């Protein structure tokens, strides 16, 4: 079926939970043996969220190459994304090592450091220009260059230096600051505006390594971001945009990381975002 009318048909019939459970039943199951090794317990935020072995990002290190991060490679859309958990106190150095080694331009953050009165990820970037951060375990230095605070999101320019080689690179930090503590946003308008700002920066383009996207577990809000982006790109590429099937795209992405889209409310929000986004692209 088309999307917008499949949408109204699920709303009127109140069957979002049944649609979402079908997705969960059909989703791929692949091994994640490296994630479950005892030496990696303090590298995982949640015991039930792990990268598959076949698609995990490897650190360029001979001691321990493990990070909780996955490469989502979308062949028809010609887009790639790295989805990862919010960094932990003992993985902030690994996080920036990955950004460096994978040649990423942008980092997309969809959570606040504290939500619901608890810590959802480490404070992994500097908050003042004159107070830079050094990660001694991976030999990197990170400096805040500039910060632009808007009503729904903040953009930061950061400098990452590889202290071994003295090479430097500019990294863009895109921080969506207004996702509610419970549920999903009422309108997708600010989330779509944010997606378009990431796109306009070059961070999603083939001349760079894959964008790094995270929330707390790296599967819920993060899944919504890459699902909406890929569906809108396919609607631009194809002769028949109504052929884009958001459930099929989601199942394809779940071949590369488990659990993408965590609730039926997130599934409904993803439909809403793609539907509204397709009108703004045009032609309008
Ligand atoms: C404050 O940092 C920024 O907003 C910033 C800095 C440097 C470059 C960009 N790129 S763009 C595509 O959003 O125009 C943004």
């Amino acid at each position: 079926m088309e999307m917008e009318k499949e949408f109204e048909q699920i709303d009127k019939s109140g069957s979002w939970a049944a649609i979402y459970q079908d997705i969960r039943h059909e989703a791929s199951d692949f091994p994640s043996r490296v994630a479950k090794l005892p030496k990696n317990k303090n590298r995982n935020r949640y015991r039930d969220v792990s990268p598959f072995d076949h698609s995990r990002i490897k650190l360029h290190q001979e001691d321990n190459d493990y990070i909780n991060a996955s490469l989502i490679k979308m062949e028809e859309a010609q887009r790639s994304y790295i989805l990862t958990q919010g960094p932990l106190p003992n993985t902030v150095g690994h996080f920036w090592e990955m950004v460096w080694e994978q040649k990423s331009r942008g980092v997309v953050m969809l959570n606040r450091v504290m939500e619901k009165g608890s810590l959802k990820c480490a404070q992994y970037w500097p908050q003042k220009e004159e107070k830079e951060m050094i990660f001694e375990d991976t030999n990197l230095k990170l400096t805040l260059i500039s910060e632009d605070i808007k009503s729904y999101y903040t953009v930061r320019q950061l400098e990452l230096e590889n202290l071994t080689t003295q090479e430097t690179r500019e990294i863009l930090h895109f921080h969506y600051t207004t996702w509610p503590d419970f549920g999903v946003p009422e309108s997708p308008a600010s989330f779509l505006n944010f997606l378009f700002k990431v796109r306009e920066s070059g961070s999603l383009s083939p001349e760079h390594g894959p964008v790094v996207v995270h929330c707390s577990a790296g599967i819920g809000r993060s899944g919504t971001f890459c699902l909406a982006d890929t569906c809108l790109l396919l609607m631009d590429k194809r002769k028949d945009p109504s052929s884009v099937d958001i459930k099929k795209v989601l199942l394809e992405m779940r071949k590369f990381r488990m659990g993408l889209i965590q609730t039926a409310d997130q599934l409904r929000f993803s439909y809403l975002a793609v539907i509204e986004g397709a009108k703004f692209i045009m032609g309008d």
